[PDB]
């Protein structure tokens, strides 16, 4: 009834970067999100605040290893800094949005009527009915709605890192349900702030999202967390404030119990499908809305970007997917842009962190690619030594013959920065020689990459 | 005589990385350095200790900004522990190579194939060799003025086990070169009141782009005086000095301070006997080509002694190139591309740069487009309250090849390596735009900034 | 710059005795030597350690002759204990002088009034001075032949804390100069079979009198080959070598031995930068006059670096003379008389000599009378069974002034000082005849021999 | 009845050097000595054998300080070497004598009839009656014939050092009667060979022959001998072989006793006056035959040389005196030669030895000569250090004004060699400057002299 070029459902990374590119091309674009803010869940309660918290505490700890006396920091001060940062960024995305005159934004939820028609339902409000030529579904994911008694007594990430959260005081000890990336991250950071942590995992292994058990095992050997495997939780009991009981079965079948001050549910997140999506015939699987590499669904004027598709549930990937949807829409659905998920780096933000990119040795084995590995030991890097954080390794994965760098992984200080240099090499197929001949800035940690590449040849 | 395949004079990065590679291939190599340690001056008094001090005090300051006192002596203890550890590490690595012989001593060159090594004990070992690598580095320039004796140098400040273990309240720094700016920046953050006096008309002459230097100065806001040659330093009491200087016009002025630092540039170090054998040597250093070969065809020269790129990581790369060419018995199988080696000035915030910058592009006749990002918007800048700065990408029109980049801001030292790789192997704006940096690392601003040019 | 009155380069006897005297008068003096000890090469590897070995093994042998086994390692322990003690003694003495600053380092000369001292740490201290004393000594000559690397030098043999701690059974010595003859003599007495090969036609060229050298050789009875340049030293096994040499005629010959010593003379050591400032320098060393003043008028040169009299005690005397002249602000108040400095070649028995000898007297046109004594008749020679030798007094006809003397025999090193004093201050035959030496010291032969000329 | 130019009474140093010089001038000379050998008492039983013994034992001890294990030497082997040396020298003086055809030698004693006539009494023989123009009395001295009960049980120097002596076995301990030079020497050497020594001295002080108590005290502080002063011996008792009792009074008057294996009489020697000497009117005092500096007596054709005159009872002085007598006789009694006793060096052959020459500080004080002393400490000399014999000092005595070296003394290693260099300076009056400017052979001990002279100026 009002008319637009594109509707974007969801205003996280998956949505707004695309929307901004379209708007800049003078496309009329309607974006709607219930939060009424940009950044989605990742800004509201994921990466941004979690890293903020991670940095403040890492800075405290490095200083404690250097001045070798203990440093006094209240968790409420850490949570203030997390909020100050979230607040700057909400304002900044609004101020950047306000520059695009042909972009209209609504605080509300989009329901789909048919491939060219939607209805935006606002908070205390009416139906806005809209017509459109293309649609970008960028509705993200949510915390997995588990059916287990006591679920209501568990904290989630939203509670721990949410903007203006009231979780502002540390417990003496905490049980984390789940050994995936969110759980391990939470276990790492809270342990560093003085909390006793226990992880209980249903399955036999941590980090299912990473297919390579040898890499997972190396990280666990460095982390030395208290992890119980093969231990489904069957109930959470609340005794009183700050007193819970988590009940669980074991690999034998015998029930067992652990008492704690605080229970955190770190299950996987699940894709969020907008109302009406099934009804217009959109192919949807377990992992999410099915898309090809151009982000196009089985309905040809409908794209799906970010966690809604499940292809690579990390914020930087969602942004990349968003821009590719925008490009393809501008080219009127001709496939002019594509996303290469292999070459997207991933970081698990434990302390130390694990980063990786490309093809790792186990997938290489299954594809029949013959490889050669090069190895560096992080005890020998300058910054590691300064800060007293000497654990970890870098591993470069080269294909035999071409010696193309086809993959890389790294546990240690600054892996999040190094992984990008290496991801670039991987994405455009540089070889050991090119890596050896490059001369990274001394004394930065990136200097271990050309160094490690010089090794393989020698 | 004792016969060797290669003799490496100097055991800094310009020396030992190549020695190691030649030894790994079982060449018989002889290396000497008077310190009797690996790492050169860079380790003893340059990059490792200065960046260690820099990282420690910036960590103190970051935490200060987000929520504690550290004495300077503790910082300097940390600097010393790291130096010590790395000396031990290079010796451990050296012990792996059976065919590498190391002496504590100076090398004199006798002819293109003969050297003698002089030890302290006064022993002199004669040796014959097929190739030499001159990796003998550089040394502090020695200005002659009354009162120079009262000046501290960066060697006094960062030297291993230095006695400089207490902070003056006010400090005057002679030189606006990169060592001057770095010292001023770090010490200002530890609470020292700093002042720079520079005889020439500008800062950072090693950087041809004045627009970039002006941007850095405007963000750093240092008290600097230009066209002000010092004529005398007078001592009045302990921890009390008068720096006397001349204005542009010719009139005398003076400043009173607690401490004076000389930072006047470095000069290439030429081994005894190098001149006598006819090595072609300019002002800037031993003349070499890109293969690191000198006018004498079995003699190579690497690192600060050649003056092409006086940074440790450039030095390591040249050492490796010398070793590859020697192994190919002189054939030029390896070459160093200087413009694609990143440089970082370690002020706070730092300046990093690589490749071809606008001043140079203009002189070459290359037409360019610049894409830019303001560091106020970076997540890590926000977390730390370090919001000053800017990233600029330099693209070649037509190809949109990335030919240069410069950045002032936090983590410029990490970002510049990603960018340096793109410059080195010729990636274009589309390629950088299509790559997805790890969120929320500061690296995300690169592809973010490449996406904006395309818009 | 730091301002000094004098800079002394080298801390051997040629350096420190003068430094000490200048410091005693409160001059500000700066001294440097890379060993970071006083005593020079003489202490580290020359006279003190060699004479210590000589005295120990001659004491063993005397007792053997009058009535027990000593391992060579014990001798070398004794040599090391004495060296150690004297290093400590010179440091104790140096600590008495508040105005003397000592560095472990090399001095480079920049101009007649400026030096820089380079330390191992790599620190370089610039310094300005009114006077210099170049006291930088001498070094082993470096013959270039295949297998030189297998040769021991007297440095290896007598050096402080040397690893040479076990005696070979047979030894070949290259050089019939005084170090060659001394080494051969001592080691023969420890049971080593010695052989000398000398390229030139005679021994001890530093001594112009062939009659004297022939007398010494005829008493020493060493196996020596003349006109026999070595062309190669080959190693066959541990403790097994082939010395290959050419005859006068041109034909090749070889000798098989367990050990080879090179003793090829010493060469003067010239500080870096001395040439560059225009110091007049010959083959034999830095040219000086008798005041020790060089062609640069505020620069003096003492000891083996000048080459006039390359013996420690001559060096000490020149150091003192430099210091007196400096104190007189350059006026020539003190002079060294070389011919009146005694010399002793420390073979067993030794040869000592002083003043003008017959070869020289003949060339000058001085007519002489020689008085002589046979050492068979000396009491101490008889007690020890060391009866080989002769004392000769050289008298000037008319005056009967004692102008020279030479002696082979026991205690020649003590007797020569009495005689040197008579030569130096011009005593005549009557005066020596009238003096009554302590009986039964070996000195009684002097006045005994002066009484016979008068008869 | 036979006719000669000169008669020489005694064939020691005082006699034969003069005799040889005369004979060489073709003077007919008759020399007679009861020993029938040349060298006198000094060769028979003084310096030559005592130094021989001293050297062998010093060589043993130096080697013991260097190899730092003990060295085995029987005293009989030391006595063999003493005899071998004495034997060479008896033969050598005879072989040198045989070269002078106008010198006639007799084994016998000379009696003087009048200034021009003597009688030689041979061993199993007649009177040879002789006429002569000059006479040289060179009859030396003997061991002082003391009146004390038990004197016959004491050894003397003649017994200890005599040629072919039967004293060839060391006692465990020995009492030495006398703290003069012979006694201290004997105490030094025997102590070094393992013997326990005690010296008992009549007088209040050691070394009366040296007027300077400060010098004597320094030597005693280094020697650390067992000396009893003010203790005249009153009797020597023999219990059995190797068992004696020496009885003595003390400074109070109370008798006391010491038991020993061996008693040595080290009294002063006394001049020996030939028969007839008094009767012709020769002036004779306590110290000996009175002579002027030309060795001439009150009877003008009679000279007296060596210990017979008592002016300087050391062998090298006696030789010097002999030659001066020979010269003056040749010049027919005109005083053409003179002896300067001040400038004759003296050594006391303890271990370490003391040597001295010239004017010492106490005589200087009495003459009113103002002096300055220079001092060197023997711990710092090379040879001292090699041999481990580091005790002692060198002292140079300069007159103020001229800075003439007027005296010197030295306790330590090689003082006997150094004293000659210094005696030469003293005899011809060199000054500090001349000593400083001279450069003694390095590394000999004489190098401490120019060194010490350089000090005084500084
Ligand atoms: N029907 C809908 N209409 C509008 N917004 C939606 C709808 N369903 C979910 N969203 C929003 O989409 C956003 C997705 O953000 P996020 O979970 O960070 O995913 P991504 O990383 O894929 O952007 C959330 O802010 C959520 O409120
Ligand atoms: N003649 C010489 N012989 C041996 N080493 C030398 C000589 N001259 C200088 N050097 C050494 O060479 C090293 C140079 O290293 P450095 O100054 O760090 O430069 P680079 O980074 O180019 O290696 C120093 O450690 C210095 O001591
Ligand atoms: N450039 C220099 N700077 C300082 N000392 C030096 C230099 N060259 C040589 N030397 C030192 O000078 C000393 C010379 O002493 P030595 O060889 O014993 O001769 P001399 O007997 O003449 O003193 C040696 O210890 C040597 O290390
Ligand atoms: N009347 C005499 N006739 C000949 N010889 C004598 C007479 N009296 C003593 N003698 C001898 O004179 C010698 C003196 O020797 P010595 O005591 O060494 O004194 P000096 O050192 O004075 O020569 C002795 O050998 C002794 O036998």
């Amino acid at each position: 009834s009002l008319k637009y070029d594109v509707v974007v459902i969801g205003a996280g990374g998956a949505g707004y970067h695309g929307a901004f590119r379209l708007a800049k091309a003078k496309y009329n674009v309607l974006m709607a999100d219930p939060k009424g803010e940009l950044g989605g869940n990742c800004l509201y309660s994921g990466c941004v605040p979690s890293k903020t918290v991670r940095e403040v505490i890492q800075t405290a700890w490095r200083l404690t290893n250097i001045a070798n006396v203990k440093i006094p920091l209240d968790f409420s001060t850490v949570q203030d800094r997390k909020d100050y940062v979230q607040e700057l960024r909400f304002k900044q995305h609004k101020r950047n949005m306000s520059q695009y005159e042909t972009l209209t934004f609504y605080k509300g939820y989009v329901k789909i009527k048919d491939p060219t028609h939607v209805i935006v339902k606002t908070d205390e409000g009416k139906e806005i009915e809209a017509e459109t030529r293309y649609m970008i579904i960028a509705s993200g994911a949510e915390t997995a709605k588990l059916r287990l008694p006591g679920v209501e007594y568990c904290l989630t990430s939203d509670d721990i890192f949410g903007y203006k959260t009231s979780f502002r005081k540390l417990p003496q000890d905490m049980v984390i349900i789940g050994a995936g990336y969110i759980g391990l991250e939470i276990a790492s950071i809270f342990r560093l702030m003085g909390v006793q942590t226990h992880i209980i995992e249903m399955l036999d292994r941590a980090l299912i999202t990473l297919e390579d058990q040898d890499i997972v095992n190396t990280l666990l050997s460095i982390l030395k967390l208290n992890i119980k495997f093969n231990s489904p939780v069957t109930e959470v009991k609340k005794i009183k404030d700050d007193e819970y009981e988590v009940i669980y079965s074991t690999k034998d079948g015998s029930k067992k119990s652990i008492f704690t001050n605080s229970v955190v549910l770190a299950a996987g997140r699940r894709p969020v499908i907008p109302e009406g999506a099934r009804e217009i015939g959109l192919s949807i699987s377990k992992t999410g809305i099915v898309v090809d590499e151009t982000m196009k669904t089985n309905i040809p004027n409908v794209f799906a970007t970010g966690d809604a598709n499940g292809l690579a549930p990390y914020y930087h990937a969602a942004v990349r997917m968003s821009i590719a949807a925008a490009n393809n829409i501008m080219a009127n659905g001709m496939p002019v842009d594509y996303v290469d998920v292999k070459s997207i780096p991933v970081t698990i933000y434990t302390i130390p962190s694990l980063s990786y990119v490309g093809i790792l040795p186990s997938k290489a084995r299954k594809m029949g690619i013959e490889i050669v590995e090069a190895e560096y030991n992080m005890e020998e890097d300058v910054s590691a030594q300064i800060y007293g954080q000497k654990e970890g390794v870098l591993k470069l994965i080269f294909e035999r013959g071409s010696m193309r760098l086809i993959g890389a992984w790294m546990i240690g200080v600054h892996s999040q920065y190094l992984i990008n240099e290496l991801g670039l090499a991987v994405a455009y197929g540089l070889n050991a020689k090119q890596l050896a001949s490059f001369a990274e800035q001394h004394p930065s940690t990136n200097e271990i990459i050309s160094y490690t590449a010089r090794k393989v040849i020698e």
